[PDB]
């Protein structure tokens, strides 16, 4: 007898930084999702999340040491005994990812890497951590930052936002013209962000007035995470849950009834508003499930300047699919083509281009003619290439595969073999050997430089 393979999971990120500090002896609330913000039914208690990852910044404990007390915290939680999927640390920057023992075979690919932000003196003690796995069919990454701090650094945040999304190296190496934005079914990407609520440092004491009435709309609006999203600065494409708790940092230690804002030589005689420093954000594939359930901080938690924040998910996910021909060969009965495609391109550069599609569904990539470059009427450029896109071969036709994969696509000059612009299609349709309306923009480090659309028609044995 086997148990069915899930087509959901539910997903745990915790977010803490710890000010160098050891936890508390009881760190349940975290995992509960409760205090502050959008929370967890009481009932749920006992069910045990999925996977469990958890995010550290300025953690002072051993790996050894920190394991033993999440994992001792979810047992009582939950009385199962989870297995670690992989920890990984830089400085003081720490991930871990826990899952319950019916998954340990169906995790697999396990990866982890760092970056490292500054320049020589910048250099030293921010950056990133991540992981990533398979969970049967579907690809799983996630990334926990500590980006520069101070109000007056929101570029530099920005920046090593950029840094990390090029340089860590995660999932599939086949994915080669693809970042961590594009090469995860499901991305999550949390921390210790840094990026403050931008108000005249006179204003504390209001900001704290407001915090006590929980009223945080005049402060969210002057967030510089939010409004650097707004204006496409940083994070494109990513989403975040409202928020509804109040700043998480900086707090005095050992209680949370003050807000500690003002400059010391210990801070580098810098005032410290009160923020919404420590974040969860988020990145799907176009059309599949994933819905947050909590987003909140713990109010029990003081041995930190900061409270922990935790966010929950249910996340679709798929089985690792086999047929009588692929993988392995090809299923003649699948198919899928593309008409009347154009990429609209920001470049100033006028060289050839051509496409790269990448895709799980494909025994390997596939790489198309050259397009026709035109100019557009608002002097862009425009690539055209018509019908003349191959003909895709999947691996697999059973719809209940095919319509739940994605194509990723790639731009890439002929000159150079460089990409300059990334992107993905869902093939969940509305109707299969039906002409449909595609799009998805186009990336490049993460900015914008373009669009994708045409049309595409899908074929499966049914
Ligand atoms: C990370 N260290 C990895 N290197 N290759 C990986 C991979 C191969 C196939 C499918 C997914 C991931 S993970």
């Amino acid at each position: 007898m086997e148990q069915p393979e899930p087509d959901m999971i539910t997903i745990f990120i915790g977010t803490w930084n710890m000010g160098n500090a050891p936890p508390p002896k009881k760190i349940t609330s975290w995992f509960l999702s409760k205090g502050q913000g959008k929370t967890r039914d009481d009932s749920a208690d006992y069910i045990p999340h999925d996977i469990y990852v958890i995010g550290t910044q300025e953690d002072p404990l051993s790996e050894k040491e920190w394991l033993e007390i999440l994992k001792h915290s979810l047992q009582e939680i939950t009385s199962v005994t989870f297995k670690t999927v992989a920890i990984h640390t830089l400085w003081n920057i720490r991930i871990v990812v826990l899952a319950k023992p019916e998954h340990e075979n169906r995790i697999s690919h396990i990866c982890t890497d760092n970056v490292k932000t500054g320049i020589a003196n910048t250099l030293g003690n921010k950056g990133a951590v991540g992981v990533s796995f398979m969970f049967n069919g579907t690809s799983l990454g996630f990334v926990n930052s500590h980006l520069t701090s101070g109000s007056e650094k929101k570029l530099r945040r920005n920046q090593n936002y950029m840094n990390i999304l090029r340089f860590l190296a995660l999932g599939d190496k086949k994915l080669s013209p693809f970042n961590i934005t594009h090469r995860f079914t499901h991305l999550f990407w949390f921390g210790d962000l840094n990026y403050r609520v931008d108000l005249p440092t006179w204003e504390a004491e209001t900001i704290i007035q407001k915090i006590k009435q929980q009223q945080y709309a005049d402060l969210l609006s002057h967030d510089q995470l939010l409004t650097e999203r707004r204006e496409q600065k940083v994070f494109l494409h990513f989403e975040e849950e409202e928020i509804t708790f109040a700043p998480t940092y900086r707090f005095e230690r050992l209680t949370r009834d003050k807000y500690a804002y003002t400059k010391q030589k210990a801070t580098g005689m810098k005032y410290n508003l009160p923020s919404w420093c420590d974040r969860v954000l988020w990145k799907s594939y176009p059309l599949v499930h994933v819905v947050c359930q909590s987003y909140g901080s713990t109010s029990d938690i003081m041995t930190s300047d900061h409270s922990p924040v935790f966010a929950t998910f249910e996340a679709g996910v798929t089985s690792q699919f086999v047929s009588k021909n692929g993988p392995g060969t090809v299923d003649s009965q699948g198919q899928i083509e593309f008409l009347r495609c154009y990429a609209t391109l920001k470049t100033k550069s006028q060289t050839k281009f051509y496409l790269e599609f990448h895709s799980s569904c494909l025994e390997s990539f596939v790489k198309s003619q050259e397009g026709e470059n035109e100019e557009g009427s608002e002097g862009e450029l425009v690539v055209k290439f018509g019908e003349t896109l191959p003909k895709l071969k999947p691996i697999i036709s059973d719809p209940e595969y095919l319509l739940d994969q994605h194509i990723l696509i790639s731009i890439k000059s002929s000159d150079s073999d460089e990409s300059y612009g990334e992107g993905c299609i869902a093939l969940r349709l509305e109707a299969t050997e039906t002409q449909l309306p595609i799009y998805t923009p186009l990336t490049h480090h993460g900015e914008l430089t373009g669009h994708f659309q045409g049309e595409i028609k899908l074929q499966t044995s049914q």
